């Protein structure tokens, strides 16, 4: 019913923001529940997202709550019916702790798996003897290797059997560290990979371990393993001494928590050295004369590469088994560990390997929670495994709050945290998943993921991607859309975050958010001088695209996080952070953090670990944050309005995620006065339709092109037939033609040539071809692309410097246009802003107030040109929804006219029990920080100014009178004639009183709000009566103070 204007001056629950809320180590009362949530009513925040977090807290409650004990389940049932009652919407954590699905009942079978293997050699002409050796069921990343610095399974997954030339085996050589030391050779083959022998450093670093032999040697391959290289920081070249002294490097090693295996083309000679560039024990070191798969480990999975197309193999044009000649021997083994087996005569030169692979545990668990609370990570891969641990996760909450407290009321939605739980690679339906997502059976290519090349290393590389690819896919659909099954059941939304942090697992992270209610992201405070955390950019524009392209439309973040700034943050602080969410896709912000408040005794109090926000209660400017919410509030109402606008559809590939592809540099391609979405391989195949020259989904994304980018030179037969097709129903794609697949797909298939003719049809050769009703426009240049579809720019801008950014969004509904500008400067700027609108007169909205501005314009040629002034950092709405009676207005220029300064004399009134006497008088206004009297210095709180002020014209009718409060530390809520005029909190500190004054004698008073900073200083110093208290100590008595109070000059402006 309301209007648009109504809603912005006042926004409805579902713009309003979100916080999390961590219950610190069992600090939990009821009685602090009620004032946390009132006071998050109060404030206008929508809902609050709680995590029981088991990290070490001081103890400031009378009595820790347990998690999930009587007296915690009744807390938390309190938390429920007060967020019912409240009108807040209630979130929890997908596992105790925050992450990320996990806990004792997770039964071993159903943890996180990874493929182990034994090994044996057979002549072939005999009858198998004895028993095939198990694999290892050690808990851990790799093999054998323990978990770093006791729950175990161990499954089978078959047994394998193929025909292998017999090989030159290979002395053991000398071992002589870098010094010179005789080590233990065969402790580098040793069974234990994790003990094998211990380094000397020697003057200069360059601890290396010489292999000299007595003749040469062939080697084609190497295996090393360093434990505990825990960023990780350790490099390692492997080299050749041809004669002891001349050394050629070979091929370099990146060395993690599991082996690494490199091969090469041969190389002969007697000397081997392992040089360790930056107790250093190097538990195996195993040279290799037959050639394996090239870093196969994080081919199969065992630990992630950034770009697997990056790792070039050797071209050494060798072949390995022939996946023909592998045998399934799993019907043949024996619970006794016999093989029942007629091995098949050979060729002479060639025996037989049996392979047993089997499964163990990860062993990683969910956190921070207490050890009664802890345990396995379902397996991610396993979607009845993933429900039976959510269902009794549910369950278990159900009975805290009471059934009728979970789904449509009380506790409103589940969150997945982002993930990280370790590099897990098998799942017991593996074969099946992989047969039925890659078309091709992998039983004849397993031995590759143990390091065997099989076939060429291509199509041993290949299948290690389809291998790679089987996992991502059933991440996503196996636990993220399990999880959205199973909260959909109970009622229940789900907000998702995907990885968040470049690469830490195999994963689309567009696809991991999908079938969530609310695709989820993150944003950390940042320096200007140093800006964002390009991963948390891409993780935030992955995020906003999956919303535009699934429909969900809302875009949570995980938003301001802060480390080691102790309650440092006043709202001027915090807009350009926000603000930058906004303009990247965020509509529904959740600040980190809220930290539950148990007692009020205690201030500021406890906060999660170093981290800030410290956004609760307690805040000093806590009881003044309302309008700052509303500012979010506002801001997020605009930007959920309809639909997002983009012209671009940039398609990144088939490997790497966002983070991943963008966790270090920005996307460089993408385009500026156009808005972007990405599209991965499902978005693209199952979304996008043709309409006319257009590419629509059902949510109602449209766009002009596809462009081809991140990793899409690598494209499979299945992306590359779907593009084709649209392309040739009338769509335009923009890039150069990809070089290869990186699958086996379409090999296995028998499609290979269909892969070629389509990349003959798209990229013909004249670089901009027409294709079928469509267009192909072989370019990596997405704005001059747009220029040859003559599609004019959606926003830009003249009359800026080089190099200012004014990033924006475009919001579209069937009443008009909002467009969405921040100047991401210092500097203010007046521009000429030009939109792809017509029809429509503009006007500014603005989220500081709730109220739009009328502004001059022009209409002509397809777009409209509005001058515009912006603030430093000023964010600002232009909004075309007005019909346009004209098509050019211009506003009666405003001028500026200072009418008073109010120097003289004020009272001030300090907050009571904040170490500042009752009040004070100060002749002139002047920073509180530098007073004479330390407990107006290190003030932290609410401050009053008092005065009063004459006034001698009319205002409201056609001319306004500013009050303008020059510089305000850090917030000042104005009353004039005691009815208030608004909140300033950030600068430009100005504020309309022309309807608020009266004629003659006006009274003034200003309630200034700064942060707990300088009250901590000040409890530092020698001799200090403690106000504050908090778990670890903030501030040295060194530490600068932040500028107080309201430092002016206060002048009243005219226009
Ligand atoms: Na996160």
């Amino acid at each position: 019913e309301p209007s648009l204007e109504q809603a912005f001056k006042d926004p409805p629950s579902s713009a309003r923001p979100r916080v999390w809320w961590h219950w610190m180590n069992g600090n939990i009362t009821k009685d602090g529940i009620r004032k946390d949530l009132e006071w998050m009513k109060r404030v206008g925040i929508g809902g609050l997202q709680n995590f029981d977090a088991n990290l070490q807290t001081p103890q400031i409650v009378d009595h820790r709550l347990v998690y999930m004990t009587p007296e915690w389940k009744d807390a938390f049932r309190f938390a429920a019916h007060e967020a019912d009652r409240l009108d807040l919407e209630l979130a929890i954590a997908a596992s105790p702790g925050w992450s990320e699905t996990g806990g004792p009942w997770v039964k071993p079978q159903d943890g996180l798996k990874k493929l182990v293997w034994s090994e044996t050699t057979l002549a072939g002409g005999q009858r198998f003897v004895g028993r095939l050796a198990s694999p290892p069921g050690t808990t851990g990343p790799f093999q054998t290797l323990h978990p770093p610095v006791g729950v175990s399974y161990a499954g089978e997954v078959g047994v394998l059997a193929f025909p292998v030339p017999d090989i030159a085996s290979l002395p053991v050589p000398r071992a002589l560290d870098g010094a010179g030391n005789v080590l233990a050779g065969k402790a580098l083959v040793d069974a234990d990979i994790a003990g094998g022998v211990t380094l000397a450093r020697v003057d200069g670093k360059a601890p290396l371990l010489r292999l000299d032999y007595q003749r040469p040697v062939t080697v084609r391959s190497a295996t090393v393993f360093v434990p505990n290289v825990r960023g990780a920081a350790f490099a390692g070249t492997l080299e050749s001494s041809q004669d002891g002294k001349t050394w050629t490097p070979i091929k370099a090693l990146e060395l993690s928590n599991v082996p690494t295996t490199i091969s090469f083309a041969p190389v002969e000679a007697a000397h081997f050295r392992l040089v360790l560039n930056p107790p250093i024990m190097v538990g195996q070191f195993e040279l290799h004369s037959d050639a394996l798969v090239d870093r196969y480990e994080t081919k199969a999975g065992f630990v992630m590469s950034r770009d697997y197309y990056a790792l070039v193999g050797p071209h050494d044009n060798v072949t390995g088994v022939d996946p023909d000649s592998v045998i399934d021997l799993t019907d043949k083994l024996k619970a006794d560990g016999t093989l029942d087996w007629a091995a098949p005569k050979l060729p002479a030169g060639q025996h037989w390997r049996v392979l047993r692979l089997g499964y163990s545990l990860l062993g990683t668990t969910n956190h921070p929670a207490p050890p009664e609370a802890t345990g396995l990570e379902v397996d991610k891969f396993d979607g009845e495994a993933v429900r039976e641990y959510l269902e009794h996760y549910i369950g278990m909450y159900k009975d805290a709050a009471g059934p009728d407290m979970v789904g449509k009321r009380g506790v409103r939605a589940l969150l997945t945290d982002s993930i990280e739980v370790g590099e897990a690679n098998w799942t017991p339906r593996m074969l099946e998943q992989f047969q039925r997502l890659r078309g091709y059976d992998a039983r004849p290519w397993l031995p590759a993921l143990t390091g065997t090349l099989v076939g060429t290393r291509e199509q041993s590389d290949r299948f290690l991607y389809d291998y790679r690819r089987t996992l991502a896919d059933l991440l996503a659909s196996e636990h993220y859309g399990t999880v959205a099954d199973v909260a959909h059941e109970n009622d229940l939304k789900v907000y998702g975050e995907a990885l968040e942090d470049h690469r830490p697992m195999l994963g689309d992270d567009m696809a991991m958010r999908s079938h969530a209610d609310i695709p989820m992201a993150a944003l950390w405070t940042f320096n200007r001088d140093e800006g964002p955390r390009q991963t948390l950019i891409a993780d935030m524009k992955g995020a906003a695209s999956v919303a535009h392209l699934y429909g969900q439309n809302l875009v949570a973040a995980e938003s301001m996080t802060a480390s080691m700034a102790p309650w440092a943050f006043a709202p001027k602080d915090l807009k350009r952070f926000i603000d930058l969410e906004f303009v990247t896709g965020v509509n529904r912000p959740v600040i980190h953090t809220s930290v539950h408040v148990p007692v009020d005794d205690k201030k500021p109090g406890l906060s999660l670990a170093i981290f800030g926000q410290y956004f609760n209660r307690q805040e000093s400017w806590a009881e003044m944050a309302r309008p700052w919410v509303d500012y979010i509030a506002r801001s997020s109402l605009l930007l959920q309005t309809g639909r997002n606008v983009a012209d671009v559809a940039y398609f990144y590939g088939e490997e790497a995620p966002l983070t991943g592809l963008y966790g270090d540099e920005p996307v460089a391609d993408a385009p500026v006065r156009y808005a972007y979405d990405y599209i991965n391989f499902n978005a693209l195949t199952e979304l996008l339709a043709n309409d006319g020259e257009d590419l629509v989904a059902p949510s109602g994304a449209r766009y002009k092109t596809i462009y081809l980018g991140g990793s899409s030179s690598h494209m499979t037969l299945a992306a590359l037939r779907k593009l084709a097709a649209l392309v040739v129903g009338g769509a335009t794609v923009v890039g150069k033609a990809p070089i290869a697949t990186p699958s086996n797909t379409s090999a296995q298939e028998g499609d290979l040539t269909e892969w070629s003719s389509l990349v003959a049809r798209l990229w013909p050769g004249s670089g901009d071809a027409r294709v079928g009703k469509g267009r192909v426009i072989a370019s990596q240049d997405i704005e001059s692309a747009l220029q040859a579809m003559d599609v004019a720019p959606d926003f830009t801008f003249t009359g800026a410097d080089a190099g200012v950014k004014i990033p924006f969004v475009h919001r579209r509904d069937g009443k008009g246009e909002i467009y969405y500008l921040v100047n991401q400067q210092e500097a203010a700027q007046s521009i000429e802003a030009h939109f792809r609108v017509t029809g429509k007169q503009p006007e500014l909205w603005h989220p500081e107030t709730g109220k739009s501005e009328p502004i001059s314009y022009r209409i002509s040629g397809g777009e409209t040109v509005v001058p515009l002034h912006l603030d430093g950092d000023e964010a600002v709405f232009v909004v075309f929804r007005k019909a346009a009676a004209r098509d050019r207005v211009t506003l009666a220029r405003q001028g500026e006219r200072a009418v008073a300064t109010l120097d003289g004399a004020w009272q001030v009134a300090f907050q009571a029990d904040r170490g500042a006497p009752a009040s004070i008088e100060l002749a002139r206004l002047e920073p509180l920080d530098k007073s004479a009297d330390p407990g107006v210095k290190y003030f932290s709180g609410i401050a009053t100014y008092s005065r009063n002020f004459r006034v001698t014209g009319k205002y409201g009718e056609g001319r306004s009178l500013w009050l303008d409060l020059g510089r305000v530390g850090d917030l000042a809520q104005v009353s004039v004639n005691g009815v208030d005029v608004g909140t300033a909190w950030h600068a430009p500190y100005r504020l309309d009183i022309g309807k608020a004054v009266r004629k003659g004698q006006n009274t003034l008073e200003i309630r200034v709000a700064n942060t707990w900073v300088n009250r901590l200083i000040g409890d530092q110093q020698e001799g200090a009566q403690k106000i504050t208290w908090t778990a670890m100590p903030t501030y040295r008595a060194d530490a600068p103070l932040r500028p107080s109070g309201l430092i002016g000059p206060v002048r009243l402006i005219e226009e």
